[PDB]
């Protein structure tokens, strides 16, 4: 009973809400009328896989058993023709049911008469045998007619796009590898059935003088070196290569041998787009730093710098950005606020703690002060701290190493300036390249008006000093 | 007499103005001399119809009944050439009182003038009956003079981009499809008049023992047959096949050879060029997310996160985004002001009315108020409002589940603290992924600031309790 | 005298500065030796036209009058080879002295050891004749010896790319235009030499029975005939087309076939290339609008939008961007100050002239507040200003009709609500899509504040309403 | 003993940060086993130099030596093939230890069961002699058997990307041309296998007479000369060009072709997609330019501007981009401190020297004047500064010409209406194209507000005149 209804995974949780949405979509369904299916049940599911292995299996084998052998009375061929139809026909029964997502799933107001003006005519055509009543009624016309049952590309091309537009909400997947492989499977079926059809255009003129299987002498072997032959003609074909001695002599082999080479043109153009698309998505990060660094040059190259400077700031935008490009302040914007709160627990968080000052404060007071720090990178031979100065930020050491006028990574300096507010004493100088976190001081004060609990240690702090 | 004056349709309005602004053209286009037809009417719209399915014929028509064919003294190929060259010589007339879209209306100043330096000589071969000229005057030497009707692909060049310029304005159009439809249907032609130029050359030589006419023994079939080998000799030349057993020996066969293999290299380029614009448009807000996330994983790369962190900040921007690129504050800072009201109503209206303070107010106070709030997303495990702090916000509940220390979708949080000022007394954890409203205390003051009425009564709220 | 120093043109100053900016580089050049040329002047210029005319000349005609014809005795071919021989000789003296654009002006310290280290010998090989030497000491081996003479290619790629980075900077000019034209140029002389050398190969060997050339037959005929087979067979090797009946049996004939379908394969490769970034490049305005249009119906998905407010918002970028992207924020800040004047003086200054108390003022006045209009877009239907708000926004009308609750172009309304700063009594709806501008109330109060004489003028209004 | 551990060097102390870093990084190779092999020591990459060079030597040889040879008991060709076994035996062992990066170096817990469910299977196979062990225990079945060894690709595509994600955080280098140069190497060696692999085939059916061989009559010449052959024939079947004059009679030579060409086809559209990415990272600095103006003329359609407005902001962009796409301020956002304050010293320092007021000034004052500085272009024709204005910029000049109602480079203007706060009493007038440096009177009161020493000095000025 609950097999047509939506159930909870984690498709419908992403395309519903919680689990109180679902329910609404099962009421919904449950407030249609007797048996109706939805579109995202594991019923739909199920059968839709059922009939996509079965439309793969008769696009392979239709062509081969109608043209490269001799008649359609053989037992093994009319138990599976009629036992293959049954099943396209209950899919023909099922679609009045299930209801379109554009979802709709009244009936059988919306889902009939939509059904009808868009896709009730190839379906019905595709479905029932028609051959087989031309055949009662009443030979080689009849194979002709037996080619309507290739219009369930149709209904392959439906269906195949139905599920992969769920499963790039499941799962995460690149869009151009799901594309081209689209593209493949519909190449490889286009160049099967040209080659069935390389040999059906000559058996139905019962082999003239002048077709490649009679010049070739192949009339009379098997049907898989016939195949094998007219594949490789059709392939030739399709990939624009030259078939053959000389050009070819009848009328059908002519405007056939264009289509052929029409159509495998245009499909190794798109081919070639696709695969573009996919080689320049791979290296984006890589792409846009050149991209900055070509615009960071060109601002250089305006103001007509001198060489020396130029190399400094291109060291400089090799040991900040690493080749790699990515923008911090719109990153830390996007993320929530328990989400930003973990990152500064992994990296800021150990630095803080070697300073004596906050080790012994309050958790709800060193949080506040660890959301204003900023990420610097020095150089070696830059002066950090110069003497005669205001002195209105205080540093925290990650990395690199540097000089007092010897301070290795966690430690500090500048720590009393901000204190103090008074002008700075030493000078301090990077002897390689550093990585720092910046506190200013009025950023530091916010946090004290925020808290007048740890206003009153500091105060006792000055005093003392 | 108003059949040459722009009329009040879509276009118009969108490339003038008001109604008031087609009538200055009007005006405009009667301060004209006796009369002068305007480029956007709808005389010129019919005339313009009528001269591209002329044109369209005849491109087709002409070489084949040329080149195949016996003489040029058959009754229906004489009527069929006088009638039609009637038509392109009243297109010459029409020319010079149109008037050129840079628009120029003044006749004969600048119309006259601008017409003579530019297109009027290409236009005068390609009208007048060349060949009967030479005729009446003075036979194989007619057969070439007649080609220079195909100078009438000039002026259909001009004519549908006239066309389609107008109509990306009327309709929305995607430019990639207009433009490789363009390059498809010059394809065609170029493939066409190749066809006939293969036969045209041994033709005007008397058929010489060694061109492939000769050699294939066609020279006494139908036209069709002959035709059918000659468009399949130059599309094998146009595609890069390879034709025939041996090399071509007579002079211009060699050379009309490799300017049909250059001509359909450079045509193949192009539409590969084409095809991988129209491809590279197709998922642009899949591709986008993609780069984004590039630079968000190379974020925590530089940082060198654990790879907890890393999993959770991936699931937190699926549950964000959903493969899907957009910027929230962008397109609604784009918007209207009767726009954004409109999109504030449908989804923040219907969560507003479950609270009771809100339900009694006036609505121009709770407008003020809907603008302010805020679209956040939270994950199941994370801490919403933790104890001991100042709660300035107050958040009101879309989807998922969270627990005190159960609320389900349409409840709200956190109401008495901005009320009351004080510190938060619970804590909030989300159970599952939650979709969640916020309203600061200073966005909320600001509209009681702005509101003095509502002022009144969340004061007597705050004496009752 | 003044022919060897930078004179003062359009490209002088773009690359320097002003006329003193350049006088300082012509001391400069003052400062070097006795007769030192700068690469910028007009005798560089002149010498490198007639060095491009000559290389083009001499690298068409060199292959095919070795190739093709009997002796290198005859008198026209003796006097063209020793007479541009000697032009070649004096570019090879003339580079002691120009100088390197890295500028380098000193001589001979940077000049001479900068050349010798790169380009040297290359146009020593590529100046001197060197099989007249070896035919003087000591015959079918001097004919590999003269065509070191095609070394001039690498001072011909030189000199094209010296002209087109001036040439960039003097004109406005697309890159890729200039790029694929390049390569049109060197893929044209690749073929031409490719089609010297099929022929120049079994002419070495005393023409085999197994060549081409004795196969069909051509040994004696002229070179004209000689060469359009052979240029017809590189170009079928070059566009991977396929030759002839049998492969080839010689193994000189392998392996330069080989290498004639890798070159070619290569050189068709980078023109798909280019033909591919030139047509990306040519609709981009009308691609960056689908761009931001796809991120706002991905912006509709998300939230779940009903379709009629989806429609609305369509139709409002329709009628707001036209198909066409751009940002009036960022360009009307890249300008300069009175470029920005300028343009509101076109568009804004006629509909405030319409305005009585805004008439008689002070232009002084009048253009402070024309900088702080904004653009905004209305729809028919949306209410402009509702009865019972505040007022804080003066309305001007451009285009479009609208009702009070008719009002037709250039009116305005809503004005006496900002000097009398209370409630809006009547309500406007728009009839259509309008254009107005938008001034604010402090937008105008801080105009106020900088000019008081207008001030007391609007008191003087006050008082009489 | 140290040979084993990271060494520090450029590459490790960018991936790891400092000296300090490095050493817990050693002593985390120290606390592992007995001998662990860390992989970025020296040891690892000698072994990997060496192991590729044997790679390539191997996937050359190979094939030749196995389908063109006679036998396999040639006294070189044993040597060769156990003396090489050999060492691809110890990159087995070696493999247990060194330890993967993901890094891992804890043994054998992780390292080898990462490595025998991943790599050790393929790795096994294409180490051991195969065919020896069959020919010992039991001769045309080992030449099969002996294609085992060609399994050392994978090994090889692995260190090669071991490799260059190394060089790329060492060097600085464009992902295009290592990608390009990676699939240029793969199409070789895939060209060389089909090649050896057009003559295994026939070889194993001791030549039919139905083979290309055969009716070429090329069963017993040399080797060199069947190379030859069998390399045309596999690279006209993967160029897609076309071979022989008769369609393949054999079943394995019918899908040999069309695997040939399949693949052919497929590495050709990478190439292609590859030539691409590589030609549009060429002009990225050309082209956003282009897309920018692209915008700007875009934004001057809407507004429906004159065409010498237009001519004029095409101008300005002309002389204040140059062609060129750069955004000042972001860039001047991303540097550190010291080095935003090298370039203003470059660019600014000079002309402010000029001024006699601020070269007494101590340099304490005079750089925090100096970053406010902001860059303006102006025309030929503007007015700079009109009369009757307050005037609160005053305004140092770089290059161009300008008139007082003449000034050169260098000079200054307008200074003494900052300091007198009064009306500007005259109007300037630009000659040409000004390059002009702008300090307000609000950022210049700022920096007066951080030196009380200087304010004293500007009272005894304003005292004075
Ligand atoms: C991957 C392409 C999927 C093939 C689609 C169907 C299953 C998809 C899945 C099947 C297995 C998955 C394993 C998944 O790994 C995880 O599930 C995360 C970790 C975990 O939870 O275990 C990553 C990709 C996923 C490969 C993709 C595909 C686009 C549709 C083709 C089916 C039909 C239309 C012919
Ligand atoms: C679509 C391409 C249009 C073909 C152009 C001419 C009619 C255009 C129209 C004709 C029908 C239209 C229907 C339109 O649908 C609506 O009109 C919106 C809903 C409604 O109001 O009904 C969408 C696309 C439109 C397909 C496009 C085309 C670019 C020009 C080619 C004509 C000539 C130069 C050979
Ligand atoms: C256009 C390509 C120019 C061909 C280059 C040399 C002259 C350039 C000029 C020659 C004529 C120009 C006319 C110019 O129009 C104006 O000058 C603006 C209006 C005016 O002032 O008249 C626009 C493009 C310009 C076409 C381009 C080209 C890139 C270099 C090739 C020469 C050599 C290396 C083979
Ligand atoms: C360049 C490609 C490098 C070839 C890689 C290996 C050495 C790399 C180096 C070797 C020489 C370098 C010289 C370097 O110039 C400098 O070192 C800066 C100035 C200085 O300090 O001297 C620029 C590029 C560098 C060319 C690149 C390449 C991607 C890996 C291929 C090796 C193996 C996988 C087949």
């Amino acid at each position: 009973g609950t097999l047509l209804q939506p159930t909870v995974n984690k498709f419908s949780l992403r395309v519903f809400g919680s689990h109180k949405a679902v329910e609404i979509e099962q009421e919904r369904v449950k407030s249609a009328g007797a048996w109706i299916i939805h579109p995202y049940s594991d019923f739909r599911f199920y059968w839709d896989l059922i009939m996509l292995l079965l439309m793969v299996g008769n696009l392979i084998v239709l062509p081969v058993g109608i043209t490269f052998f001799k008649e359609e009375n053989s037992p093994p061929w009319i138990v599976f023709n009629v036992l293959s139809d049954t099943f396209f026909l209950l899919d023909l029964v099922l679609n009045f049911r299930t209801g379109i997502v554009v979802e709709i799933l009244l009936a059988p107001r919306a889902i009939r008469t939509r059904y009808l003006r868009t896709w009730f005519l190839v379906d019905l055509i595709s479905s029932i045998p028609v051959d087989y009543i031309f055949l009662v009624v009443e030979v080689r016309f009849t194979k002709i007619l037996s080619l309507l049952r290739l219009l369930r590309l149709s209904r392959l091309i439906r269906y195949i796009h139905q599920w992969e537009e769920i499963f790039h909400m499941t799962y995460d997947l690149a869009s151009a590898v799901v594309r081209i492989f689209n593209l493949i499977g519909m190449m490889l079926l286009l160049c099967h059935w040209d080659g069935c059809l390389q040999f059906l255009v000559p058996m139905l003129q019962d082999f003239p003088p002048d077709c490649w299987v009679s010049i070739n002498h192949m009339v009379n072997h098997s049907w898989g070196r016939q195949y094998s032959h007219a594949l490789f003609k059709a392939m030739s074909h399709m990939l624009c290569i030259g078939y053959g001695q000389q050009a070819p002599v009848g009328m059908p082999d002519v405007w056939l041998t264009m289509l052929s080479m029409i159509v495998g043109a245009t499909c190794y153009a798109m081919f070639i787009g696709h695969a573009t698309a996919l080689i320049q998505s791979l290296d984006s990060s890589r792409r846009q730093y050149q991209e900055k660094y070509k615009q960071v040059e060109q601002y250089m190259s305006f103001h007509k710098l001198p060489a020396d400077t130029r190399q400094r700031i291109h060291e400089y935008y090799e040991h900040r950005y690493q080749g790699k490009m990515f923008d911090e302040e719109s990153i830390l914007g996007e993320l929530s606020e328990p989400l930003r709160e973990e990152i500064i627990n992994f990296t800021c968080r150990g630095l803080v703690a070697h300073m004596p000052l906050f080790a012994h404060a309050d958790p709800s007071f060193v949080t506040a002060v660890l959301t204003k720090l900023r990420f610097e990178v020095f150089q070696p031979g830059d002066l950090v701290v110069r003497e005669g100065s205001v002195g209105r930020k205080m540093y925290f050491i990650q990395h690199g190493l540097l000089s007092v006028l010897r301070l290795t990574d966690g430690s500090y300096f500048g720590e009393i300036c901000l204190l103090t507010r008074g002008r700075r004493t030493a000078s301090v100088r990077a002897d390689t390249y550093c990585r720092l976190y910046s506190l200013s001081v009025d950023h530091f004060n916010a946090v004290l008006e925020e808290f007048p609990m740890m206003r009153r240690a500091f105060e006792t702090v000055a005093m003392d000093r």
